[PDB]
């Protein structure tokens, strides 16, 4: 499926 | 930035 996206370690 | 996305371990 969907694995991951934007983690929040930079943005 | 991006992590991760569609794997493909499933699609
Ligand atoms: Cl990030
Ligand atoms: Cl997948």
């Amino acid at each position: 499926x969907i694995s991951x996206x934007i983690s929040x370690a930079r943005i």
